[PDB]
């Protein structure tokens, strides 16, 4: 069946990062012959992980942005053309994992948790349909190790393959340089994971004083300045519901 494996790092950003690596690996190895899925939390993120991919890997294979905002009409021909190609990887969110039927997809990788505990078996399902052998890898931080937790007692699912991941200041720096967003854009993303994830902190048993707050940093991360919170207004920290509560001070900077 499935060969299933989890790669385990200090900070979400760095999730990024192994993504990275062990991408540039299977092209090597493969020689470009690398047909994947690649699922992500947030229609925002995935954008970005989109365009990040897109300037790494355009010479070496197409790569192809899936989700819930985009048009039917496009959603179809995006499918006829993944199904037809030899090689490419597909970015999306939960919007797949159901019903599509893509062949010969080599590996299935994660950027962190499913919206729900049964769509990590949607998502693995999409490889692995027609006799081919298969691997998914899910890329999660430290502070997200309860969900593997979770598997075992809810699921009976238990990964065999875990491993631990450091970057190298080369791949930071070769992503780094990769990252053509402005702050404005960072901002607008990181905040789309804080929602999400916020959503399923009480599910899957997070501690929100450790996850938040590392979920945030990210906007530092990607700037190249881990001390900076992330620029804010008070209405909108308002809208939020964060106002009075700690943490976000730790998270944001009112700068209204």
């Amino acid at each position: 069946s499935i060969d299933q494996s989890v790669v385990i790092s200090e900070k979400f950003a760095n999730s990024i990062f192994a993504a990275v690596e062990h991408i540039k690996k299977q092209i090597k190895e493969r020689d470009s012959n690398y047909k994947a899925i690649i699922f992500a939390p947030t229609v925002k993120f995935t954008s970005f992980l989109c365009s990040i991919l897109k300037n790494e890997f355009k010479k070496d294979l197409p790569i192809l942005e899936f989700h819930g905002k985009i048009t039917q009409n496009k959603r179809t021909s995006l499918v006829k053309r993944f199904k037809k190609d030899e090689s490419g990887i597909l970015v999306c969110t939960d919007v797949g994992a159901r019903g599509m039927d893509f062949p010969n997809v080599h590996e299935v990788l994660q950027i962190g948790v499913p919206s729900e505990l049964a769509n990590y078996i949607h998502r693995i399902g999409r490889t692995a349909r027609s006799g081919k052998e298969g691997s998914s890898v899910l890329f999660i931080c430290k502070d997200e190790l309860p969900f593997v937790r979770e598997l075992e007692d809810a699921k009976n699912i238990v990964i065999a393959k875990q491993e631990k991941y450091e970057p190298s200041e080369e791949i930071k720096s070769e992503v780094l340089e990769a990252v053509t967003e402005e702050p404005e854009d960072i901002s607008d993303i990181v905040i789309s994971l804080i929602s999400s994830y916020r959503s399923c902190i009480k599910e899957y048993r997070f501690s929100e004083r450790r996850i938040l707050p590392e979920i945030a940093s990210t906007y530092g991360v990607l700037l190249n300045d881990p001390q900076l919170k992330i620029p804010v207004s008070r209405r909108f920290l308002d809208k939020l519901g964060l106002s009075r509560s700690p943490i976000g001070k730790a998270m944001f900077e009112i700068r209204d």
